[PDB]
């Protein structure tokens, strides 16, 4: 890519390095992801290229896809910073509730849009939610999981986080439904509110058992078919479910009700992004501007 002057390194993604770069012809400032090879299913190129038409205000725009010289470049819209950095920067005072509400509301709109188009993310995390100084938040890397899969480690060998992974994935389900993204967003919602990860697992079983310790070990009553999942073991310890009042204090009842529906074990019962947007929690939603120093 000689059509871009690198401005600086932005970060390291799951698949490749990312640079802030300026289009030397349009003057456009973008986030350029470079992914580094023999096989490579052409289906991946086709699949990713289709994402160029998945445009929404709450979805980071994919400007172009370029497969050349044993590399795959994804040119993305450039945004100020990610939610992880904002949360860490807001750790002492916490992100105000009105902004947390606004962010969740926008993220759900982004999800409703993509899910209405049968595109799921599958690996949502604070690191891929980007914000600007005007109060907007957008989801990034949407659809890359389907094309490439989610590896155990990134291209730099960094451990891919399990914290936001839905239970059906941990239990070995073959087919992922849009519910997996609602679960991840619910975990992110809890983290913004409490300023601590909800389920900070450090292995698949630690992740699964942390989920069980809070929400209760699932059974056929709350989740039909769970005992027949590939990685379910009758030997899982049986933990009692905790009250959300203890889980995400001091969130109000509307928020706890919404979070609880976002964390239902049964994917078929977990609230949809579309239904979540109509939840009473959003009755007084606004669009505050975040405090972004530099
Ligand atoms: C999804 C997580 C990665 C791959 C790093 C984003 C892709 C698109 C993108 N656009 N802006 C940024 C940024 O970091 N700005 N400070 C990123 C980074």
């Amino acid at each position: 890519m000689e059509n871009f002057q690198k401005v600086e390194k932005i970060g390291e993604g799951t698949y490749g390095v990312v640079y802030k770069a300026r289009n030397k012809l349009t003057g456009e400032v973008v986030a350029l992801k470079k992914i580094r090879t023999e096989g490579v299913p052409s289906t991946a190129i086709r699949e990713i290229s289709l994402l160029k038409e998945l445009n929404h205000p709450n979805i980071v725009k994919l400007l172009d896809v370029i497969h050349t010289e044993n590399k795959l470049y994804l040119v993305f819209e450039f945004l100020h910073q990610d939610l992880k950095k904002f949360m860490d920067a807001s750790a002492l005072t916490g992100i105000p509730l009105p902004l947390i509400k606004s962010y969740l509301f926008q993220l759900l709109q982004g999800l409703a849009f993509c899910h209405s188009h049968r595109v799921l993310h599958r690996d949502l995390k604070p690191q891929n939610l980007l914000i600007n100084t005007e109060g907007a938040i957008k989801l990034a890397d949407f659809g890359l999981a389907r094309a490439f899969g989610v590896p155990v480690r990134t291209y730099t060998h960094e451990v891919v986080t399990l914290w936001y992974r839905a239970p059906e994935i941990l239990l070995g389900c073959k087919y992922y439904s849009t519910a997996v993204d609602i679960w991840s967003l619910g975990c992110i919602f809890a983290e913004m509110v409490t300023r601590r990860a909800l389920f900070p697992g450090d292995s698949e079983i630690d992740q699964l058992f942390r989920i069980f310790r809070t929400l209760g070990t699932p059974d056929e009553v709350v989740w039909p078919g769970v005992t027949s999942m590939p990685d379910y073991k009758p030997s899982f310890p049986k933990w009692a479910r905790q009250d959300f009042s203890k889980v995400v204090p001091p969130l109000d009842e509307d928020g706890r009700s919404l979070l609880s529906q976002m964390l239902h074990y049964d994917p078929n019962k977990r609230i949809s992004a579309k239904a979540a947007l109509a939840h009473p929690f959003f009755q007084d939603v606004t669009k505050p501007v975040p405090h972004l120093r530099l």
